[PDB]
């Protein structure tokens, strides 16, 4: 039934979360093409540091490539590789 | 090294995913107790929905309950249990 605290605390801290982003946040200047699916799951720090003192960042990033559909309205759809920011560690960092 | 589109497509699909919530923002009234952690993990409906349409709703929810440390500036700290609004189930329907 209830969550204990330990397990709580430690889920909660800062890390990175699997994160729903919109594509055109990532790609602003997409100005041609809708995308399938119009959001993508990434990783990106998340969470508390329990400090008012300091601040969850990444620590380490890298890229990943998903394949995304591309769609002209009416001319077609195609699949094409596309990668997205994900951030591999996190800290709580002096603000 | 490249996650194929069906991945892709049904990992971003609107979902319940775990969201990290500040505990201020579910309990806003709160003015003598600091809480640790300051943010608890709950699963609550996010991802895309592919259509102008539709929004991503939920159709089920539920509480978990969670131990959570309230602190009394120099007073003392105790692990209580407080509830917060979790969602089971989503779908997309029409806006
Ligand atoms: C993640 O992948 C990125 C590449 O991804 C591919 O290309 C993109 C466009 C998509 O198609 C994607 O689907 C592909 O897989 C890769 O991007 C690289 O990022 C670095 C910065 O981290 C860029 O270097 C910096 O460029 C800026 C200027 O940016 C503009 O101009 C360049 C052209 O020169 C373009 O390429 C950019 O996209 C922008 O249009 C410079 O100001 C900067 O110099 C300053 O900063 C560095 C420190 O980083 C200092 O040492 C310098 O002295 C300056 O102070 C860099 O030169 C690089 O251009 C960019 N490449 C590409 C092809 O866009 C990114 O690095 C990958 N991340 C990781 C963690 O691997
Ligand atoms: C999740 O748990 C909630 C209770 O959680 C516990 O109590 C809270 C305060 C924390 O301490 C937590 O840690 C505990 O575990 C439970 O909350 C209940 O929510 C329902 C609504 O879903 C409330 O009923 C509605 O009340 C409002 C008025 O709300 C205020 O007044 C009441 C006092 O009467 C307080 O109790 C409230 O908190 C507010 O201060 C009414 O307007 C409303 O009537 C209208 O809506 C219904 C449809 O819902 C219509 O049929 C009516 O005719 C009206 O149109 C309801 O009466 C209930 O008060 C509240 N209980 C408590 C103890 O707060 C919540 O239901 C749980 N959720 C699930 C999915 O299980």
């Amino acid at each position: 039934e209830v969550v204990k605290f330990m397990d709580v605390y430690q889920r909660s801290y800062c890390h990175p979360i699997e994160t729903l982003v919109d594509i055109f946040q990532e790609y602003p200047d997409e100005i041609e093409y809708i995308f399938k699916p119009s959001c993508v799951p990434l990783m990106r720090c998340g969470g508390c540091c329990n400090d008012e003192g300091l601040e969850c960042v990444p620590t380490e990033e890298s890229n990943i490539t998903m394949q995304i559909m591309r769609i002209k309205p009416h001319q077609g759809q195609h699949i094409g590789e596309m990668s997205f920011l994900q951030h591999n560690k996190c800290e709580c960092r002096p603000k």
